[PDB]
Formats: C-alpha cells, structure tokens, sequence
C-alpha cells in the first residue's frame, strides 16, 4: 500500500508539487505516474479512446530513454514539465482557447521534449562532430532528436496511444507537437518572446478578462510559450525545489566542462567546476531570461500568474543574499 | 580512348549553357558528376587554392556520385551534374565578378553537387504521408534536403575523402554553415518566400562603381547564392530544347512511379504523378507560368542584361510547349 505516494500525486493541479518525492516514492518512475495522473484528471484517454495499458505501456517506454545517469535532463525534469504545463493550461485567463486536441498535444510535447538528452548542449554537440549534428545540420540538434525519439516509441509493441484518433486529429496533434518541442531550443527564446511580447500588446480579451485567440499562429504561439515557461519554471518553484534542480544543472554543466576540459576544448561559461559563481549564474539567468519571460506571461494571463512570479522574485531576493558584499 | 577523346572534347563546354550533359554520362561511363566537377575544379584552380589532393577529390566524388540512385529517372547523378555545371555558369556572369570569394564560389558548387544525394525518387510529402523514416527522422520539415546535406557530409568521413582536410578551421566553419543554407533553400516550400525576398533585393539593389552587384553582409551573399542554386535547380526549362525535353521525360517518369505507389496504396494520386490521367504538356506550361519564369525572369533583373538569352531560350521553350495543346 503506496499510500503515500497517492497523497502526493493530490497535489498534481498545484504549482511546486513534491515531484523529487514522487520520483522516490515511484521506484523512479515520475513520468509515468504524472502522465498518467493528469490524463485521468483531464479525462483524457476517454475522449480520445486510449487504452489505459497502452498508455502505461508507451509511458514506461518513453521513461526509459530517458538518461538515468544525466542529472538534470533526465525523467523528473520530464514530468515537472509535463506537471508545469498541465497547471499553466489551466490558467483562468486560457479557459475555453485550446481545443483538447490542443491540451493533448501540450502535454505529450512536455513529456517528450527532452527525451535521450545526453546532458550536453547543442554547442557541444556542433563542436564535437557529433552523429546527431551531422545528422541534423547543426540546427535545433537535440530537439529534433526529442521529438524523433518520441515519435519512433509509439511503434513499439502495444505503445500507439493515438491508435483510436482519427487521421486528420494525428496530422495535427503531430504538427503541433513538432512546433511546440522546436521552440524550446533556447536559440529561439529571444523571438519567442518577442511574439509574447507582441500579443500582450495587442491582446483581446471578454469583459472577465479570458483571452481571445482566434488563429492558429497564436494559439501555436501561446502554447510554444507555455511549454517554454514550464522548461524555465525551476525558478519559480517553492526555493526547497528550486535548488535541487540548481545542483542538477550545474552538476550536468560540470561534467559537460569536465569532456570539455580533457578534450582541451574551450570551457562553456558555467561549466568550470573550478572557475563558477553558481548563485551570480542563477540571478544572471533570472534576471535576464527568467523574469523578462515569466514577467511577460504573467502580462498575458494578467493576474493569474502573480503567485508564480511572487515566488521567482522572492528566489531572486534569496540567491542575491547568498552573494557576499 | 578514341572515347576519352571525344569526352574531353565535350568537357571544353564546361563554361557554356547547354553542355551535352547526357552524352557526358554515357561518354565518361555514368560518370558525369565526377568528371563534370573535376573539369570545373581544375577550371576555377580550387584544387590549389584550397590544397585539396587530386586523388582524394576523385575519390569523394566518385562515391558521393555511387550515393545517387542510378535506378531513378530525374533525381540521379546526371540532374546533380546538371546543376553543378549550371551553377558554375551562373557563377561566372559579368554583374558577379569578383563579388564572391573563393570559399563562397566552393560553397556553391559543392552545394550543388550534394544537393540531392541519396534522393529516393519520391516527394518530401510522399515520404510524410507514407509515414517514411526519413519524415520521422527530420519531423516533416525539409526531409528529403536534410537528408542530402546529411549524406554529403558524411561521406566527406570516408577514407581518402576529406576533400576540405586543408582549409582552416573557420573556413570549414564558414564553408559547412553556407552548404547547408543553400540545400535547405532548395526545398520547394520555400520557393515563394525566397523568391519575394529576390525580388526585394532587385527593387533595392546596389551595385559599384564598377557594375556588379554590392553585396556587403552575409544575409544578402547568401540570399544571392541560395537563389542562384535554386535557379540552377529549376533550369531545365531555360535549356536547350532537345535537353529540356529529356529532362521532362525523366522528371514524368519518376511522378508517374510515384503515383503508381500512390496507387498500389489507396492514395489520393498527386497532381501530375497519375500515369492514366496526366497533361504532360499543360503540366510544363503551368510549371513555367508559375514558377520557372517568375524565378528567372527575376534572376535576370538582378543580373540585367546577363541573362537575357537564357530567359529568351525559356520563353521560346513555353511557347514551344504551349503550340503543343491545341
Ligand atoms: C544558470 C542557468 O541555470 C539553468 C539553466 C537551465 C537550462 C534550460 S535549457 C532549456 O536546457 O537550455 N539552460 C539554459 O537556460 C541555458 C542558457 C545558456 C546555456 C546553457 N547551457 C550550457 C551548457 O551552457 C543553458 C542551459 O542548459 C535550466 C535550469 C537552470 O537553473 C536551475
Ligand atoms: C511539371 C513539373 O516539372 C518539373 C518539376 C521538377 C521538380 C523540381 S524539384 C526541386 O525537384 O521540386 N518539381 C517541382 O518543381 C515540383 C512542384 C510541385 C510538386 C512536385 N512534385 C510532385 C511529386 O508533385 C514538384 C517536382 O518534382 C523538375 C523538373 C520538371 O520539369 C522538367
Ligand atoms: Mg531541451
Ligand atoms: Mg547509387
Ligand atoms: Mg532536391
Ligand atoms: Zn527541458
Ligand atoms: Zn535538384
């Protein structure tokens, strides 16, 4: 009796669920669990007919290519996504402006979005002469390979939990899947949120402030941006969270300097393990990449994320403390 | 070797639109990308200026040339040739003179040499809804030109095929980089937006003290070459007649395989691809009226007056086709 765990997983709808906990308490199988929790929560294998042992079935298999020895890039980053877009689709300013075909394809590009990292960037990749560059021209290196994993699983034996979506919803929810994953290259942050930036300005809302979205190049943009704020949501957790995922980044930066080092490559910034400021690298990251995101997210769905954006400043406040005058 | 004479003697048009392409593959044994390539590499000096062994040079392009399929009728190592020796053509145009530097000119031709290796003798949107490897590997997005440039690199890998092994780092950086923006331009789905751009640069176009075309940046050199490989691409129609009409031959003969496999499948048969219920003729009209002249036409804008008679020669060739409906 896995009492506990189930105690948990009643937190699945709030920001800064105990996702290390139910790592733990799953026998290392936080995808899975999450996945399957918020498709029961969502209703999800009833409207589109998906048979619970086949999603069981793919969700162990898609776990399972994640890396049980990347720090970071790893299953519970998979499901914290994944947990983190399925509160942000919530939001009371989003609701009725996705489909649920839109909800499904959110959520499975947040399981998949990092599936088979190695735990190194797409720059090392590139300057390595790796397979995966060579295959993928140097563009978008990892994601593409995310999503071709993520995809090429659903033909194992017993795991396409599509099988019962009619052709027309599988061309879309792929497509879909395909544009959300490629936005979350961090090449493609600083246009991404621009475009945010954009639709705040010219938002249309109802009179209870819901936001009105009527094509789908902004639905897509808004969803891009989503799975975008969950990848970058670390910050924004409860600090107790926030700094398990700051030692797994920096671990996994680390090893990346260590190939580096040996291979007498350029050290990445960040990834000395003899020359790094982890706080400094993290009020950095905040105050330039997190905040200017989640500071515009919050404009869009204005004032539903002002609890999350609370939290990323009084984490900042706290890092910043950490720092000696 | 009286033939090896009479193949030399067909490479002295190396620098001429409508060099007898398909002679030189039967004249050089199925040989014309390797022969083709050699001829303009040694015509350009690229052999010395970049330090690239003779027999390293043979031996990447004699395999990159086996990794066409000789088994297809258009996406073959003769269509490979062709474009190389088109692109080598429009490289060489007054308003271009010295505008692009030895390792831009390399990019192109390289480029184009590359630019359909492997190919499969199906569309990007077969290989999608056929629900292929390939379209699950590169995510719908530019399949089939992914997968060249993937091939055409590789292969550099193979022994004695380093054919860049004594450029710089940067130089290999810079080369790779161009490679892949000009491939990935030769994906159709990005026809009308490359052409608007093309357009742009013609209304706004800048050009030196001695005539040729200013181009001061990276984003308009390489908009320059992405289109000129294209053009290369799309010149069939701009050729002679009698070469022009083999190329329609074989281009019909892969749609009609295509729309075969269609066939033996429940497809929806493509435009064009259904062998029982094809307009030949009215197909290369509409090919020309909407993208082959829109192209050159423009091409021949930025390069005016340069391209004046390849653009009469596609004129007289939609004519010709046209005479053929009635
Ligand atoms: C101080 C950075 O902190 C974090 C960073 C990240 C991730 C998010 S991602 C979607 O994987 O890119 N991240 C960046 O945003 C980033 C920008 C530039 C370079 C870089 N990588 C290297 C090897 O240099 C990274 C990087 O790996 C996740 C969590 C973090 O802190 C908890
Ligand atoms: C009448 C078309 O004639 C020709 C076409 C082509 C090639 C050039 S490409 C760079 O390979 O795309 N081409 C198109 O441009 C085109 C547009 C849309 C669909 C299409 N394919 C199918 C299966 O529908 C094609 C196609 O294969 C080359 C030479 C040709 O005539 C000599
Ligand atoms: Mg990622
Ligand atoms: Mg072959
Ligand atoms: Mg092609
Ligand atoms: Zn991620
Ligand atoms: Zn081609």
């Amino acid at each position: 009796q896995e009492d506990v765990l189930a105690k948990e997983l009643e937190d699945v709808n709030k920001w800064g669920l105990h996702v290390f906990r139910i790592a733990e308490l799953s026998g290392n199988r936080p995808l899975t669990v999450i996945m399957h929790t918020i498709f029961q929560e969502r209703d999800l294998l009833k409207t589109f007919k998906i048979p619970v042992d086949t999603l069981i079935t793919y969700l162990m298999t898609l776990e399972d290519h994640y890396h049980a020895d990347v720090a970071y890039h790893n299953n519970i980053h998979a499901a914290d996504v994944v947990q983190s877009t399925h509160v942000l689709l919530s939001t009371p300013a989003l609701e009725a402006v996705f489909t649920d075909l839109e909800i499904l394809a959110a959520i499975f590009a947040s399981a998949i979005h990092d599936v088979d990292h190695p735990g190194v960037s797409n720059q090392f990749l590139i300057n390595t002469n790796s397979e995966l560059a060579l295959m993928y021209n140097d563009s978008s290196v990892l994601e593409n390979h995310h999503l071709a994993v993520g995809f090429k699983l659903l033909q194992e034996e017993n795991c396409d939990i599509f099988q019962n979506l009619t052709k027309k919803q599988r061309q879309s929810l792929r497509k879909m899947v395909i544009d959300i994953v490629l936005a979350t290259d961090m090449s493609k942050h600083m246009n991404l949120l621009a475009d945010l930036k954009t639709m705040v300005e010219t938002k249309k809302v109802t009179s209870s402030g819901v936001l009105l979205l009527d094509n789908y190049s902004d639905r897509i943009q808004v969803l891009q941006n989503m799975v975008h704020c969950a990848d970058l949501s670390n910050p924004t957790k409860p600090l107790q969270l926030y700094r398990q995922w700051t030692d797994r980044i920096m671990e996994e930066f680390f090893r990346q300097g260590d190939r580096e080092r040996e291979r007498g490559m350029e050290i990445s910034p960040m990834c000395d393990k003899h020359n790094a400021s982890v706080e400094k690298s993290q009020v950095g990251f905040i105050d330039y990449i997190v905040h200017p995101l989640w500071e515009t997210w919050a404009d869009l769905v204005h004032p539903d994320a002002q609890d999350i954006l609370d939290t990323l400043e009084d984490n900042r406040e706290w890092y910043q403390s950490t720092i000696p005058q």
